[PDB]
């Protein structure tokens, strides 16, 4: 069901600090290696005034490398697809919230994202676009309430120097039964490929593989 290669097709609507937006993008990857290249567009509400960085990790879990001794909770929740819900708390108590639909036709996978954010500084590194980049991270995957919930220590590298950190708190919802995975990890780095000066258009990249800790037990 899910090709070596799947194409992306996606649309983000939303709001932050009362800045309304909406993104489409197209892109394709690999699901089985972990890997994705997609073109995100702004269609409204350009230019955007705050970090392009917040939105970033909104742009699928199905894109990860997953061991054959661990089950993949995403593959499996196809054709019928899943959603996910995540909340994302920033140091300085900026906090945003998102969820996205996931469905798939033929070779393509369709997301619909709602993307929004609130209580940012307006003199904080987001609205004041002071963010380089993500530093890449591990996600602990864990099971609570028969569904995959995932956290991970987010951090912004900034400009002149120092870290901006927030925690995301994921809870991925699969639309049928699968088999559930013992608790593991999953390590990510994304990062920004190359945009055009105002981020209206953006080509984003995500590597992703699962694993469980790599330090052995007594």
């Amino acid at each position: 069901v899910i090709k070596p290669e799947m194409k992306i097709k996606l649309r983000m609507e939303g709001a932050v600090n009362g800045h309304k937006f909406v993104i489409e993008g197209e892109g394709i990857g690999k699901p089985y290696e972990g890997t994705q290249t997609l073109d995100l567009t702004v269609k409204e509400g350009a230019p955007l005034p705050f970090s392009y960085d917040i939105l970033t990790p909104a742009f699928n879990r199905a894109f990860t490398k997953y061991p054959k001794d661990i089950p993949d909770y995403f593959k499996q929740a196809f054709p019928e697809g899943y959603s996910w819900e995540r909340s994302m708390t920033y140091e300085d108590q900026g906090i945003c919230i998102a969820t996205s639909d996931i469905t798939m036709e033929g070779d393509c996978f369709f997301y619909k994202i709602r993307f929004d954010g609130t209580n940012f500084p307006p003199n904080g590194p987001v609205m004041q676009k002071k963010t380089l980049k993500w530093e890449p991270s591990t996600e602990k995957m864990y099971v609570r309430d028969g569904v995959l919930k995932g956290d991970v220590n987010m951090a912004l590298l900034l400009e002149g120097g120092g870290h901006y950190r927030c925690d995301f708190k994921t809870t991925y919802k699969a639309k049928k039964d699968v088999r559930l995975p013992d608790a593991h990890e999953v390590d990510h780095r994304i990062e920004i490929l190359s945009h055009d000066k105002d981020y209206n258009k953006v080509r984003l990249y995500e590597h992703a593989e699962a694993r469980y800790s790599m330090l052995p037990s007594q």
